[PDB]
């Protein structure tokens, strides 16, 4: 595929249409076809810009679904769990800030050609969240960090980073390695729980229309008009997400019980699940050569919706209300998956056009897109007067991200392909530099925080920011071939 | 010329005397001839050291003429123009920058062989003043920086830097590009004015001999004798300036009216103007084969001086006193020009001897020499209790420097040579690194200042200083060929 | 020697017994012999983990000796003589921290092949001390440094470093150079003394058992389990130190006067000195083959002790009590040095275990082990409340090592080998990289500290720490072939 830019403009469409390598196995849109066939060559740059804009919008979706629905379903599950809030919070951070990272890594690992992207998505994020975002917190609100939790988190992160480093050096990932990764993560969770325990011991239709609306005019008037316009674009996407994903909030006395809305959703959610799973391949499968799956799915869904609507009341939620959250969980995750897939495809297309390495795309665009949610949530938490929790999560979430993403992606690739091993092909020297940078950053913290007696100030954040700038300098020099063995 | 160091010592004088390329088109002294003919080879190092000392002294002149006479004439013009003082002060700061940076850039661009020097003079200064000098202010007096002016200045500087970056990548400068540069600068000035308006709305001979002396005995008495000896060397240069350049001070009730001194100056200033313009080429031109220009110039000057002396009184300045400032402007600028030329020539000579690239000389010696005045003025302003003005000027002056210098130099080169374009030949990889460094510095500020809520502290200055040290490390490695594609 | 790893386990011990190039001395135990012959051949790791624990125990010993005996004795010495902090740091702490470095430099200059390794180790130790030790000193306790002594010391250090640079560039050192180094150091000491003088002008049994008891039962009762275990671990070495090293503390009314214990120490400490210095070569030496040195030593010590012994009462401490502190200093310094050597022994075994470039091993392994004592002493002194003295020592001691070690090594090599010169072989570009790093650190300090108004804050140390970490990462990347110079 990469030779496409070296051919005449009159043969680009034929080469793209004829080469199997130039076709993506998953997704709804063929971006390369749009670049090289739908648009004239003279408008080639603008189109790319448009793609970037589209890419950014995707990440916005990956934010909202992660924060308002995945987390709400997780919170309802947590209330059923009655888990300790600190234990729930460690689970929540992976559920909230790191879910897009896991789904992007899984989608990238699903195809060997994008495998180099996946690691580039992870380590680069580890470089960013550790250096910029964490540093930003120390700039916004100086505070005193807890000693023992910080030491535990940094030690576990160092162990995970070294394990992935030696795995990359070995050039392969086996099934037992992924199982060990998952075991290490569950060990970390159990250790956190045990340490915390030890430390502690020592009209109705009009109301439905208002619920349907994602925005309030008085709230919009309060909101800055430019902010409101950005919110309005988000609201249409949010309304579409609401039109399909149920949310269960244990903090509400009514548990967000909307009888006719949820009765419609018992039909809507199975339909979108079937039509979106595996890009809808299961959707058009025709049973016995007569009836498609989607028709019988819709029939069963409307029958169940009618039964539930006639079997329940608008005043008292049904005893099986919690099961809704389970559905509100699954579809939500699936939605994120779909979005993740699109992003990966777009990046691959760019790699074809600009002849860029997969690692550069993984550590620059995908990392920023996946960490924008981390940045927003952490800055909001720090500004509101809780810097300790934000800083603790800034290291807690990255360990969960790396371990769960790598382990789950490798496990699913082993199971699906019936292969005994995932081959990691290191894209030249650059990848090593990336790993090196990450380790260095940790060393700085491992010396900087204890030397200040755990009282974090502004200079620490400024130094971390300058470190990230130097890292991007080194990466930019390495990419353009200025330094080369 | 560069092969001179590869020849036998017995042929160096002949090669220098015979090669047209080894001769400079402008200046009063042939430095290469002095290095290779006047002095014996065994004293080659000492001579170079002497040159460096001489070079430093030139920059001292470039300081004084910029601060005491160019600015004073501008201040009188500003009172006549009745322009707002803050706008006038930015113009005065630009005039001070122009004497030290615009004139050097113009002289460098006047000759293609030194063209690479000019850009090296600009970007390097942008690296220095932004990193060291600005940082120094934050070390001397922590303060709170204004938000909107800082954002406006940094945005305009980023736009100018990116424009010059793409111009360098294109490898050429056209006439329309220089006109666009000048239009952008005038747009920036108009925008500053409009924003400020919107924000605000929302014996007599013995006395003449005393005036002739440049040092106040009382002030000098307090000053250290070694400092006074340095001041005395400056005072002789100041006396030469007082001797030839008139100064009009609107703050003085008498407007610095010295009737016989100025009557002598009406003869002195035209003579030095004619004898110095274009290295005096117009001076020896002989009219009609009988009379040189300088003789008739002196005759007209003494006639006008006698008329003015007999037509005015020592108590009341004449109605046309302001016109004096105009003269006191022009000659002053011309004086700076002469000094600038010398400096450039010296640097070129060194490039011949040490086989050094033009960019290294531009970003190391010329940048420091041109920015010593910025450093002194900004540190003096910060120490006196006005850090906000100094920090604002630290970014305001650089935009004016880059835009006006590049635009005016390119425009004058197009007009003089009747060529349609100025060719920018990038001296290898190093120049790119220089540009990169500048951009990165801005990014740091663009993240560092807002993250601190515009309250600048000591750590910011220390980090900027360390950044400049790292930049000089990279430049030193690049020059000596340690890193090479 | 590394070939013993690939050789059969049965003959490994015999190969070690008859293999050279693995028999470094200066220690007391053959670690490789213990690993490969004693402990069960099939328990390789068992010895390993134990050794790791042993290493940790060593870091405990250096933690105690510096905290309880070295620094209080040195402070008592400084207070008794009314010396300024700068003078004490320049002379006494400098000698105590620089003796092992000088011994290593001599033992390395004994072989002409290892001259480059020795000079590189000296440069690396200088870089580490001037950056990381100073950074920790400034971070742990902010303070205001003396301006004139700091400028003087940094100027002398820069002169010495540039002289070493020139000597390395010439690739040879003659008798004149070594004599000049010695004369320069003597002149530095004389200048220190002269300037300081000019500025100044302008029953017994129960008390013996109680003094030897390191456990305070009242304090013992209230500690936690971990603290109690740590105290139990520290008890034996603390008791041995109490028995060996006298201590004088002017903060107590009795000045820690233990008359019988001090009388016994008057015999114990000199015996330890003679039996330990140069691994007991002087101890085994016989005076005329009839009387060994140790016998005369113990006889004289017992006679002097009985002078003190004749008056049983402790009561009032003698006017010469502060002289004991001098002894309590010297022996204490020895208790540091030996420990540091043992730390290296394990590193040398690690160097034997994993192949490393000899220069690369020398630059980091031979400098961290050499400067671990300096780092411990400086950090302890900074914690106790004397930052000025440690900060001044941070440059005085390094001047001491460079000047005295280089001069003495060159002089001894010239005298012993009867050669007219000592040839320095530059091993690769890593030596020049080390030199450039040292120069950059010195320039950064000289530019930053005066610009900071001599108020050394935490940002200076943090920035230095970042610089050192980045430099170490760059060096490690260069050695492994990632970056080709």
């Amino acid at each position: 595929c990469r030779a496409v830019c070296s051919l005449n403009t009159s043969d680009r469409c034929d080469f793209v249409k004829r080469n199997p390598d130039c076709h993506s196995e998953g997704g709804y849109l063929d971006y390369l076809k749009g670049i090289f066939c739908y648009f004239p060559p003279n408008l080639l740059p603008l189109a790319i810009t448009l793609y970037v804009f589209w890419l950014l919008y995707l990440f916005l979706i990956l934010g909202v679904t992660a924060a308002k629905f995945f987390c709400p379903n997780l919170s309802a599950i947590s209330t059923s769990l009655k888990l300790s809030h600190n234990v729930a919070g460690v689970t929540f951070l992976a559920f909230g800030n790191g879910a897009p990272d896991i789904f992007s890594a899984l989608v990238a690992f699903s195809d060997p050609r994008t495998a180099g992207l996946a690691i580039g998505a992870l380590f680069g994020a580890g470089v960013l969240v550790t250096t910029v975002v964490a540093g930003g917190i120390t700039i916004l609100r100086p505070f005193m960090a807890a000693s023992r939790p910080f030491l535990r988190d940094i030690t576990f992160y160092m162990v995970a980073v070294f394990l992935t480093f030696t795995a990359l050096y070995l050039g392969r990932i086996t099934l037992v390695w992924a199982l060990g990764y998952l075991g290490l993560y569950v060990f970390y969770v159990v250790t956190v729980i045990i340490c915390t325990w030890v430390y502690q011991r020592q009209t109705t239709g009009q109301i439905l229309l208002q619920a349907l609306n994602p925005l309030d005019y008085r709230k919009w008037r309060t909101q800055s008009i430019s902010c409101k316009l950005l919110k309005v674009a988000k609201l249409p996407v949010e309304f579409l997400l609401l039109l399909t994903v149920p949310v269960v909030d244990p903090d509400k006395d009514d548990r967000n019980w909307k009888r006719p809305l949820n009765c419609l959703q018992l039909v809507i959610s199975p339909l979108v699940l079937v039509l979106t799973l595996q890009s809808g391949v299961y959707g058009i499968y025709e049973i016995g050569g007569l009836l498609p799956v989607w028709a019988v799915v819709v029939i069963v869904g409307t029958a169940l919706a009618s039964v539930t609507f006639f079997a329940t009341s608008n005043s008292e939620p049904p005893r099986l209300h919690w099961l809704f959250a389970f559905l509100g969980f699954l579809t939500s995750a699936l939605w994120i998956n779909a979005a993740a897939t699109e992003v990966v495809n777009i990046l691959r297309s760019l790699g074809v056009v600009f002849r860029l390495s997969n690692t550069v795309l993984g550590l620059t665009l995908l990392a920023w897109g996946n960490s924008i949610g981390d940045a927003f949530s952490d800055f909001t938490l720090a500004r509101q007067g809780y810097p300790r929790m934000a800083f603790s999560a800034c290291f807690g979430g990255i360990i969960f991200n790396i371990l769960v993403g790598v382990g789950l992606g490798c496990l699913l690739q082993i199971v699906r392909s019936h292969a005994s091993e995932v081959k990691l092909e290191p894209d030249g020297l650059l990848v090593w530099v990336l790993a090196s940078a990450l380790g260095l950053s940790l060393v700085f913290s491992l010396v900087s925080v204890p030397l200040q007696c755990f009282q974090l100030s502004k200079a620490y954040g400024l130094c971390l920011l300058l470190f990230y700038i130097c890292f991007i300098v080194v990466v930019l020099l390495t990419e353009f071939g200025v330094i080369h063995l």
